[PDB]
RNA sequence: GGGUGUGUUUACCAGGUCAGGUCCGAAAGGAAGCAGCCAAGGCACGUCC
């Protein structure tokens, strides 16, 4: 389960704005994601990494649910 | 090394365009700009000087 499918499922169109902002690699290993990639995600989709930061937290909190049943 | 062809590769660090999103503006409208794509470069191979 990689970002690619979180994007398919107000607060939406910016929670998908944040991801149109990453290359296909990061959207497969957000691993990789760490603190230079977050900052360009944050300004691409103008947003603050706070905000970048915070979708990774989903897509984990996500990420856990999926990798669990 | 140069021209050119092909395959492969390349998050951002003043190339072009820029979905999406953001910015400024009461508005009309401006502004920067990720991903993509194009371009460019890197690695090879063919070919020409």
């Amino acid at each position: 389960f990689d970002l690619n499918d979180f994007l398919e499922q107000k607060v939406l169109v910016r929670m998908e704005a944040i991801i149109n902002s990453m290359t296909m690699k990061e959207r497969a290993k957000p691993e990789i994601i760490k603190g230079s990639r977050k900052r360009r995600i944050a300004a691409g989709s103008g947003m603050q990494v706070q905000d970048v930061n915070r979708l990774l937290k989903q897509f984990d909190d996500m990420q856990r649910m999926m990798k669990k049943m």
